[PDB]
């Protein structure tokens, strides 16, 4: 792989819903939006069958819940834009249509909660900077005039709160790095200079949150395995050194901080199986990569349940996406193996960042 | 003390709105509630100013979010049945009346909310059993029957979830001891029976999680002293021995898990003061109370702001309200002195539970 | 019990010699001191058989290991000064006589190791004060002049070393208060002032390091339970809060770490058998008391045997030493029942400190 | 760098004396092993200066402290056999002759002590296994026949008691992997298979247990940077995924137990200058390397003194020893500047294992 490659990414969005319910958004071979949820948040749920959301788009779409509890998607249109829609009504299947925030984009779209209930969303300019735009008032349609972060970004943003309530982005420089900034004052428009983190990384950066408030970032390396950095936290500044752990993977990475407060990574394998690794105590080392059954087709996207259980969805071989869990709540429970969510096939919509 | 005596307890119940705003309410000499809240998630925010709901109540508040995000007030009538009201937009001062329960409580209410989005209410009933009602549809209007959880109670009880999404239940029995009870299937109408957790409390039970996922509760003992126990964890049924803390305490205890994931906890102490203690570190040990200046006249009770920063209201000894609250975000921030949100003066309506 | 109570003290000194078997030491009914040891460091080893030191004594013998190797124990003669004999040999039964130390002790006497190889003992001395002599070259017979440490002792002492080198010791003071006083450079004559850890204890105290190098306190509290406490460590010259532990005992207690890094406190329990507590995870909670089968007549004494097994010795009620032990050396290990080290009975020759 | 290559090596062996004085042998240009040693455990102790031991020798030298505290060092001869010296006294300059212990040997000797007092022996053997010999008393001059344990080794061996008392050895494999060995029963003569624990490695690895118990390695690898690994401990047989750590290195590693229980690691870097790693919290992660001033001519020898100050020893680029230390016991400590223990220059008398 070259340095400046982006490994394969996710082929849905998924959310919880305020019943925490997982839906899941990914774009069909009409260029669609269609998302499809569980009826219930029950281990044995059926899923409601696929729904079309009328209208061309030109990214993958990205989910966040609103603060008041509904789910709103964003996504590039046909006229390079940012789009967005949203339940009218929590746990509710009545849309808005598609309705404009304007911009010109290019990237895919990267959404996170302020502290204080807003939205904000994260893209990559025309003048190939990082762009903002946020709610003016938590959960509502009142949004603010687009603002330039600066930067030249490589790869699609990551956003993520810090355990304080400021807003920090993460994304792939011009050097192949990976940099970040972030606001100083919580949910405010105060600003950080772009600092680097160095290294270089080869997919879009992860990031999460770990149970004592550091966060730790997550990217596939030059030579092609998982790394990872932590804030080293308290009233530091700074960052651990980088580690990689071994293990080629081929695959954006997707990170889940378990019901125990330990870490877990997913990531599509050497042999194009979903492979897992899991801190095995606090803080602690990272388990030998196990490995699922089945040949998949795009990175992993990972979610948990009402319960804490972990699901994971993929796009496999037949160009539908498929899915597998754990049975039940423990961190040592058993998985199934893939199943179909059928009725439709998917296509990666993602941004062509070159 | 003895050891059927309940430790005074705080004289507002507190939540977080859909903003993160912090919102009191308590009983005024009018034996209504009123409520007051931040206009800003900041730290210099201004308070509204008080504001009353209209009817007159027998019972301490008890205020939860929906997973919509609109808060709801749980109260006893001048009936003696449970009544409610909420907000009926998140963030919006547009309130319902005080709407009808029913049944017949003889405590005050306690309100969590499930792991699938519907808040559920515990009171002790007419025969001193624990009941339970709750909705049937997430932040929705449509509520269950009322249902028995048998049991002799004499303590309020109080709630929390496990991080598998199972309600759990404490409070303290005819034997003066903490016994608990939960669900067995998350967010499910299956339950355990009534277990003993041995010991004698002298104040009502006060739970809360801890980084890893286990329970941790804390109460006053029966030599007025605060002390705690714990949830194994991982596969297990069990929990730790009790531990006593020295320094004797005049009131209830509240509980609050910190920005960097470790358990702090509040009490008014021998002197009647406001008095802290932390774990030092991870599981910590704690360290010795440290005093706020100033006596107060009702145990505390502690929220967090946006920002993670910790605050604290208290009754003094003007009947009013006060609060002090960290000036920063950091575990080692300093703290103001008490300040008044002044208005109204307040009364412990808590149900006499004798 | 009363404030000034001292709990039942272990019926023999146990040490590890440089091959690591386990030896012990008591006093029978001659007043003699008798000892006896393992023949091979391994699970199922034989015991040598009791043999005898000639001369009588008049308090509890502590013995430890040099920094060459060679098992020392020290006494109180019959004319209350200090005495010691060695083997000549490491893992060799060829002792000296009886050799004095003189000195007027009213204690046992209790010995550390310096973090420079020399022994040096501690006793309450003819005025109360701690009192103490050390050899001048490591494992050399060239012993020190007596000095004194002042303070007012009403229990034995008890020393351990810091992790960076420094001797601390610890005992009960005139108000019954947990008093230390320690080393400010390492292996130095350079001693602080006494400070009071507060409290009242009803043995002595009982100390042990932790993994991350902070001293941890033991002892039996004025409610007759488990109490401790622990150094904040890092820079700092602080303590933690006391914690008492549920479950009266009614000996001293006796602490171990255990292979995994966790601490393990022993003691008789409100039913004269042997309890064991743990810590069920790092720093952790400690688990309830565990029973072993039978009655005992002494506090329990702990050794870890070459391969980390936990070994404890007590007094039967046939007045003859006793042991149990890890039969594998797992933490999860379980345990044999008591079995006699037979040949001849004990007395319980503590200094009566009153 | 090539798979192959066997990264610079320590210039000298260290060892604490009984007394815990540090005590260093090198070989000189006269192909004979000498030693110096502090006068005194204190931060400001004189160095005795060079003493020689007559005789040519053929590797370098190890130094373990026996059980009963003296030191003995292992050499290979011109007579390509095993031969051995001690200190006839502890902590005393009286050394026996160099004494035969005779075998064919093909790499440095490794020297471990058992868990019950019994000096080990492990070296590469003419036919390129792994060979060992042992006192069969603790601490006597009475040692077993020589005895194969098989395999094809690349590396110098490195050996360490587990917690549970049974010696592992560490060799790199002819595949260039790390392979490992163990006791199966705490100082027996039941040995494992030979396992691999994967990888490559390109120098020879090191060895530390963690406070629970858990060994943990650390080596350079194929792309010159530090890698690691750890046993996950507990029942299991399993060790955790290789990590690597960023900046490339360019001698053997040196790894450290600090005074707070976290490891420390000690490399020469990229640019010829001594780098030091230390993790930062519990388990955690690790620091970025920080430099210290000056151009080094081997990896580093890391010791520490009787306070627990770390002191590291390195070859110059005038071809003698230097030294620099913590100046206190905090892991805070400032650091001081390399110092010269002149009088003699140093050569690298390691055996050229290809
Ligand atoms: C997502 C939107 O879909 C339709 O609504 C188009 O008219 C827009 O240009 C955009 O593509
Ligand atoms: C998202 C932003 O869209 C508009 O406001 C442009 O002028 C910027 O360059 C950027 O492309
Ligand atoms: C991810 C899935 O893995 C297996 O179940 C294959 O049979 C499917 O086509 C799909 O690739
Ligand atoms: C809270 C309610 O307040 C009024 O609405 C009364 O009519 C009810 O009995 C109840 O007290
Ligand atoms: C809350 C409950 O109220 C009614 O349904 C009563 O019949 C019960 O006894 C209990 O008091
Ligand atoms: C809690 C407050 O503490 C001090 O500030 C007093 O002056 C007030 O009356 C009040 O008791
Ligand atoms: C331990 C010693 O034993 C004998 O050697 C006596 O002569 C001494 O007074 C002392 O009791
Ligand atoms: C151990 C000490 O013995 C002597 O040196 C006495 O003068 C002291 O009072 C103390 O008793
Ligand atoms: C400690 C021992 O416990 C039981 O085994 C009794 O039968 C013995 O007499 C002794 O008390
Ligand atoms: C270390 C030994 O040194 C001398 O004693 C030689 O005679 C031996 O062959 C060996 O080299
Ligand atoms: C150390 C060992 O030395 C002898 O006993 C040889 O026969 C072996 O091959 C090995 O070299
Ligand atoms: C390790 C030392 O580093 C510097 O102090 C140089 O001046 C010396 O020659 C030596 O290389």
């Amino acid at each position: 792989i070259e340095n400046s490659a982006i490994a394969l990414s996710g082929i849905v969005s998924v959310a919880n819903n305020a019943d925490n319910r997982l839906e899941v958004f990914g774009v069909s071979t009409d260029s669609a939006v269609w998302h499809n949820w569980q009826t219930a948040p029950l281990p044995n749920s059926s899923w409601a069958g696929w729904n079309k959301f009328n209208g061309v788009v030109t990214s993958k779409p990205a989910v966040h819940r609103n603060s008041d509890g509904r789910l709103e998607v964003f996504v590039r249109g046909t006229d390079n834009a940012l789009w967005h829609n949203w339940q009218t009504a929590a746990d509710t299947n009545t849309w808005s249509s598609w309705q404009p925030l304007y911009g010109g984009i290019t990237s895919n779209p990267e959404v996170c909660l302020n502290s204080d209930g807003r939205l904000e969303v994260f893209v990559r300019g025309s003048d190939n900077a990082l762009w903002h735009i946020w709610q003016t008032a938590a959960h509502t349609n009142s949004w603010s005039n687009w603002k330039s972060l600066g930067g030249t970004l490589t790869s699609n943003p990551a956003a993520h709160l810090n355990a304080d309530g400021r807003i920090e982005v993460f994304a792939r420089g011009a050097d192949n790095a990976l940099w970040h900034i972030w606001q100083t004052a919580a949910h405010t428009d105060q600003w950080s200079n772009w600092q680097s983190l160095k290294s270089v990384i080869t997919s879009d950066p992860v990031v999460i949150n770990n149970c004592d408030g550091r966060l730790e970032v997550f990217a596939r390396g030059a030579d092609s395995t998982l790394r990872h950095i932590s804030q080293i936290g308290s009233d530091s500044v700074s960052w651990s050194n980088w580690q990689c752990l071994d293990g080629v993977i081929t695959s954006a990475p997707a990170a889940v901080k378990n019901i125990s407060g330990q870490l877990e990574v997913f990531a599509r394998g050497a042999d194009n199986t979903l492979w897992r690794t899991w801190q095995t105590s606090h803080n602690g080392p990272w388990s030998n990569w196990s490995s699922f059954t089945g040949i998949i087709a795009s990175a992993p996207t990972v979610a948990k349940n009402s319960d804490g259980r972990i699901e994971v969805f993929v796009l496999g071989l037949d160009k539908a996406l498929w899915h597998l869990w754990q049975t039940t709540s423990s961190t040592t429970s058993s998985w199934t193996t893939w199943a179909l969510i059928g009725g439709i096939t998917l296509i990666d919509a993602s941004v062509i960042l070159e």
